[PDB]
């Protein structure tokens, strides 16, 4: 009974494009990029009232965030950046902005056919991560 209902469920990574370079731009070192780049994370999205929870389990790291749309929160990312995060819903698309050390990256999640498509942008580096229902 929510707009994020399209996103609710368990999703598994099925394809990746340009992710190594996105990780490099975000400050991930060589060894961490090599290991992290092998991973096939899941994405588990749930809603309880106004609280949205996004969990990611993988060999690299398990993470979990809970948030209210529009409200900034602290996040420690899978690659150990300590960031200030705001997530909003803009015309059906979940838009996640992460700010740290004067830098910023945007991760958008959208439903496209049976897929959940994730676009990751840092400066002029864009990566696409495609998920399907688990
Ligand atoms: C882009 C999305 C939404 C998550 C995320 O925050 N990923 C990362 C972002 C920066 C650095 C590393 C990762 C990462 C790499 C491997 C495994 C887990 C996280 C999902 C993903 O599909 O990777
Ligand atoms: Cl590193
Ligand atoms: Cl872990």
């Amino acid at each position: 009974s929510h707009m994020c209902d399209a996103f609710v469920g368990t999703w598994k990574l099925v394809s990746s494009e340009n992710f190594d370079d996105y990780m490099k731009e975000v400050g991930v070192g060589f060894a961490t990029r090599k290991v992290a780049g092998m991973a096939k994370p899941n994405m588990i999205i749930s809603v309880n009232g106004d609280v949205i929870t996004i969990k990611s389990e993988s060999t690299f790291k398990n993470t979990e965030i809970s948030f209210i749309l529009g409200q900034e929160f602290d996040e420690v990312t899978a690659d150990d950046r300590k960031v200030k995060s705001t997530i909003t819903l803009d015309g059906g698309v979940l838009v996640h902005v992460q700010k740290w050390d004067g830098k910023s990256t945007t991760i958008k999640r959208k439903r496209e056919d049976d897929k959940l498509v994730v676009e990751c942008v840092m400066k002029g580096v864009t990566s696409t991560r495609v998920y399907e229902r688990a």
